[PDB]
């Protein structure tokens, strides 16, 4: 078959894949880009499709403006279990068009030297000599299978990871996802019938009946348009998602007109810390196949746009020193974790332990207000849950006179505090990695006990 080279093979055209192409291009690499889906229907997996302003500002990705920006976001609305308690957290966001922003940012890729070949899937990978050199493409629109050598692979195939789950199992970057450690979720989006209050503002659910091990949300992607879904624990034996979404739909959203229904549709999401190691022997992964999603409110492609970043980043180090090896690219991962996964690794801990909280206890905990806005605002964007701050929350859980998991919020913190400084201290080398793993998943195995 046909053969060709390229200094960077990135396949998957998603958020993570897309700003990879983004922040590589234009500094003298020659840089190829597929993805499966056909141009138009790339980035259009089922999504709540809200993001922060800050990720955009950070990364200097372009702002998502006229067709792309469905509806600004000035907040969030968080709902006890009981619908007594309503917590608001201000902040700027986007309400987006997944697609047409997702494309876009591909286009201009494409406009600074970036080739995109659309309805072309990576079917097998190129792995000789102990290294990641490539993979075999198929391009449906032309009928080819092309062999394209690359120094280094993008793996950013999204939640179906279904390049690297193809590597040898030797390599550490083939590692798998734990039905616990991840959530299936589940949209649709239609009209309302009546004008949306506060249009401006995203709403939360949290209840463990309506949607155990995650929330109900109601985005509203305009003045008469709402992103509305769910999400819930996956292993946990719950029986199908759409059975809750069509069970609880009118609780949440009772305005919509469900005879104008625009697009409905559900996919798994990672809900852990990343990778042990998200860069091996002339690969780098990133995205939800390098499980990027924040653990506690399952955002994603804020992260997976940082993942892109810093994937460019690594790769642009490795050809400045020659190196394709893991060593060669391993500020992918300084860069990752400093930026976010250390955060992530915080909330991983944080997450197994509202998941086991009952409604009683969030109802309790949201009344009598144990942490506020302040601190909130400070716990999902930095991973920190202060000591001072849970020294707070357990004196009022003090005056709780019944048994719960709240008493142990202060063991929570410490643990997060702990996993926080051992993400800070990721190994310097690869030769370090699986001493610091073992250490990593001693402090998880030792804090699931301590939730019984
Ligand atoms: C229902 C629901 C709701 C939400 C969310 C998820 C879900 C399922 N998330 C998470 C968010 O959707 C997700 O984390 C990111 O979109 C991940 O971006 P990626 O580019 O990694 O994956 P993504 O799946 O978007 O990209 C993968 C791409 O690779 C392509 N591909 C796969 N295998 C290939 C192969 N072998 N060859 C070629 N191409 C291949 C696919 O075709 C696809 O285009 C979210 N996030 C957030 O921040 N805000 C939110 O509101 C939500 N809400
Ligand atoms: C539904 C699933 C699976 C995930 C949803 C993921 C979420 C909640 C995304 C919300 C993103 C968004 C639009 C946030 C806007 C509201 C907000 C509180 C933003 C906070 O970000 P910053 O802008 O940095 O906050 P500051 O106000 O401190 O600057
Ligand atoms: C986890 C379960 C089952 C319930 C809790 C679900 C919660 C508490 C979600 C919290 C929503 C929240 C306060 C989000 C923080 C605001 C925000 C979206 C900031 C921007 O996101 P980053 O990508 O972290 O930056």
């Amino acid at each position: 078959m046909k053969e060709l080279k390229y200094d960077v093979l990135i396949i998957g055209g998603g958020f993570a894949g897309s700003s990879a192409a983004y922040q590589l291009s234009r500094r003298g690499l020659k840089i190829l880009l597929v993805d499966s889906k056909p141009w138009n229907r790339i980035g259009d997996k089922p999504c709540g499709d809200a993001v922060s302003k800050a990720h955009f500002d950070k990364l200097g990705m372009p702002y998502p403006k006229g067709e792309e920006l469905e509806n600004k976001i000035n907040g969030i609305k968080l709902y006890s279990p009981d619908m007594q308690t309503v917590w608001t957290v201000n902040g700027e966001g986007f309400e987006l068009n997944a697609p047409l922003y997702n494309q876009r940012v591909l286009k201009e890729a494409q406009d600074r030297g970036v080739e995109i070949w659309d309805l072309t899937t990576a079917m097998k990978p190129i792995f000789e000599d102990g290294y990641v050199k490539g993979a075999v493409l198929f391009n449906r629109r032309t009928n080819e299978e092309l062999t394209v050598y690359s120094k280094v692979v993008v793996e950013a195939t999204g939640y179906s990871r279904s390049f690297r789950s193809k590597l040898p199992p030797e390599l550490p970057i083939t590692e798998d996802l734990d039905d616990k450690d991840a959530d299936v979720a589940y949209r649709e989006v239609l009209l309302t019938k009546e004008d949306i209050e506060d249009h401006d503002y995203l709403r939360i659910f949290i209840d463990q009946e309506t949607s155990p091990g995650g929330y109900w949300w109601y985005f509203p992607k305009g003045k008469n348009k709402v992103n509305v879904g769910l999400g819930i624990q996956g292993g946990m034996g719950y029986p199908s998602i759409h059975e809750y979404y069509k069970k609880y739909l009118d609780k949440y959203a009772p305005d919509v007109d469900k005879s104008k229904l625009l697009v409905k549709g559900g996919a798994l999401v990672p809900t852990r810390r990343p990778l042990y190691t998200m860069a091996w022997n002339g690969i780098i992964v990133i995205g939800d196949s390098g499980f990027t999603v924040n653990p506690v409110h399952g955002g994603g492609k804020g992260s997976a746009m940082i993942s892109g970043y810093c994937a460019a980043k690594a790769i642009l180090s490795a050809f400045e020193t020659g190196d394709f090896s893991a060593s060669g690219l391993w500020d992918m991962n300084i860069c990752y974790v400093n930026e976010y996964g250390a955060k992530q690794a915080s909330l991983d801990i944080f997450r197994r332990f509202l998941q086991k909280l009952s409604n009683d206890d969030i109802n309790y905990g949201m009344k009598k207000k144990i942490i506020k806005e302040e601190d909130l605002h400070e716990a999902s964007e930095k991973g920190d849950l202060h000591l001072s701050v849970a020294d707070k929350a357990m004196r009022v859980i003090s005056g709780l006179g019944r048994p719960s998991l709240l008493f142990k919020l202060k063991a929570v913190a410490e643990s997060m505090k702990k996993i926080k400084e051992l993400y800070l201290n990721y190994p310097r080398s690869p030769s370090s990695l699986g001493s610091w793993r073992r250490e990593v998943d001693n402090v998880l195995t030792e804090f699931n006990k301590s939730l019984s």
